[PDB]
Order: structure tokens, then C-alpha cells, then sequence
């Protein structure tokens, strides 16, 4: 029950979108490329923040980019946790501060993408999105354990949703006022935004899990609670003491950040 939307820049951002990967070695081959093009990421990106133009999505597409290159990195290293987490630790080193020029190039690349994110936000947001990044990295780690229910607890993190709908408001040049972001009712939102995708990602990926048909009536019944938890955003925004600014600023994330998370993924696949 939400608007498919895209970004009218979509068509200089899929044409471009190889210009970033390659200069930081993250496609070096000509057959890399063909690869990288063949996933649709810009396309995606353009999905998830159609609020974005120029620059900003460019930062979304590096991002969509920066993702499934990563994940490959992990279809014999994938096994062994020790491993995962030697390779986890130097990407989420640049969290932390500059990353050594002998850091692997996937490493430069979140680095990058990072300090894009940051510039112009305030340090509470880089904190808090920062921990995302760690749990997401962290989830990687967990579940190359469990190769050596409770597949939510894991897939909540590594499915890599919540540093998306973060880049949504970077994209926007808005920040949801922190307080409503902590919320029990955002919390609820954004719950389900991370468990819609990884159900439809599951179903997606069936050919190639939760599956090991329920889930179609799972999404159903989680996106009628995202609509009630929706109506909540009113009374939400007066319990916290929400002036104008932050009133839209929160819709702003109802809307360009946490709705498109939810369709943008549906549209993809
Ligand atoms: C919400 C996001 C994308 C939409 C859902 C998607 C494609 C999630 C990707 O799930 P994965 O199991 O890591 O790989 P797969 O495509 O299933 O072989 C951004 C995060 C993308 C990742 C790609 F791996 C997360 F690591």
C-alpha cells in the first residue's frame, strides 16, 4: 500500500555508477563490470532514495555498489568466523579514524562511502549511525559461526537494511529527531522495514534461509501493523515536544526513508 517512486536522476546515476567502483579497484575487470551492471544497483538506489539527485544519489548507488560487492567477498571465508572477522575488522576500522594504505580496497571503498555519509550531519547521527555499521559487520561475523526463529536474530543485522534507510536521510540532508528515532513506535516501524526485507529477500532467493509459505501472509500482516503504527506518528510527534522543523523532518522519514526501505526493495525484485 505504498507509491512506487524513483528518482528522476536514475538515468545519469545507472550510467555512471561504474566510474566509482573502478577507481577504487573495486572492478578491475572488464567482465567485473559486465557483472556489476547485470545486478541493477543504481537502479535499486534510485528506488530507495527517490528523493535524491546528483551527488547524493550517487552516494546511494556507491553504497548499493559497495554492498554486493562485499557480500561476495564471503561466498570459504563465509565458513569460518575467525576469517570473516579478520576481514570485518579492517573495513570497520574506518569508523574509527584514517585506514592504512595496505587496507584492502573493499576497505577504501565503505571508507569513502563513510566519509560522505558523515560530512554535514551532526555527530550524534554519526555516532548512531556508526553502530549501525558495527552491528552490521558484527551480523557477518555471527553468522559465519553458525557455518561452523532465531535467524532473525542474526539476519536483522546482516540484511544491512537499517545503514540504508540511515543513507535515506543523508541523501535527504535531514536527520528524524533522535528521541522519536529511539522510540518504541520507530522501533516498531523500523522492525518491520528490516523484517519485510529479509522475507521478500528470502523468497527472492529461493532459487539460488527462512523457507528451511507463511512469510507471503507475514508480510501481509506486518505491513497492516506498519500502517497502524503510521497513525501513532501524531500523537508520537506531541509526547515528544515536536516543534515544525522536526514535525516534517519526521515525515520526511516516514516517508522518504522508512516507506521507501519497505517498496523500493519490492519493485527491485
Ligand atoms: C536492503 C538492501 C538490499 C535489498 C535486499 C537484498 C538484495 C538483500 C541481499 O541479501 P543477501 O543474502 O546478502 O544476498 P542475496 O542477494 O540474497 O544473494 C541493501 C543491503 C544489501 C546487501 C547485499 F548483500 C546486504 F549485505
Amino acid at each position: 500500500p505504498l507509491p512506487g517512486r524513483q528518482s528522476p536522476d536514475h538515468a545519469r546515476a545507472e550510467a555512471e555508477q561504474l566510474a566509482w567502483p573502478r577507481s577504487l579497484g573495486l572492478i578491475r575487470s572488464d567482465a567485473a563490470a559486465e557483472r556489476h551492471l547485470r545486478g541493477g544497483y543504481a537502479d535499486l538506489a534510485s528506488r530507495f532514495y527517490p528523493h535524491a539527485t546528483g551527488a547524493d544519489l550517487d552516494l546511494g548507488v556507491d553504497l548499493m555498489s559497495w554492498y554486493f560487492l562485499f557480500d561476495d567477498l564471503f561466498d570459504p571465508r563465509g565458513e569460518n568466523p575467525e576469517d570473516t572477522k579478520q576481514l570485518t575488522d579492517q573495513v570497520a576500522a574506518a569508523l574509527d579514524g584514517p585506514l592504512p594504505d595496505t587496507a584492502p580496497p573493499i576497505a577504501h571503498g565503505f571508507a569513502d562511502i563513510w566519509r560522505r555519509t558523515c560530512e554535514g550531519m551532526t555527530p550524534a547521527w554519526c555516532a548512531r549511525s556508526a553502530r549501525h555499521w558495527r552491528n552490521y559487520f558484527d551480523g557477518y561475523v555471527d553468522e559465519a559461526e553458525s557455518r561452523f526463529a532465531q535467524y532473525l536474530a542474526m539476519r536483522r543485522h546482516t540484511i544491512g537494511v537499517q545503514p540504508t534507510v540511515d543513507l535515506a536521510e543523508r541523501a535527504g540532508r535531514f536527520e528524524v529527531p533522535h528521541r522519536v528515532f529511539d522510540s518504541a513506535v520507530m522501533s516498531a516501524m523500523l522492525q518491520i522495514a528490516v523484517d519485510v526485507n529479509l522475507l521478500l529477500n528470502d523468497i527472492a532467493s529461493l532459487e539460488k534461509n527462512m523457507v528451511m509459505s507463511h512469510m507471503q501472509n507475514e508480510v501481509r500482516a506486518r505491513l497492516e501493523q506498519y500502517l497502524l503504527l503510521e497513525s501513532c506518528l501524531p500523537k508520537v510527534g506531541e509526547i515528544y515536544q515536536l516543534d515544525t522543523a522536526e514535525r516534517e523532518a519526521l515525515e520526511r522519514y516516514r516517508t522518504d526513508a522508512v516507506r521507501t526501505v519497505i517498496r523500493g526493495s519490492y519493485d527491485w525484485h
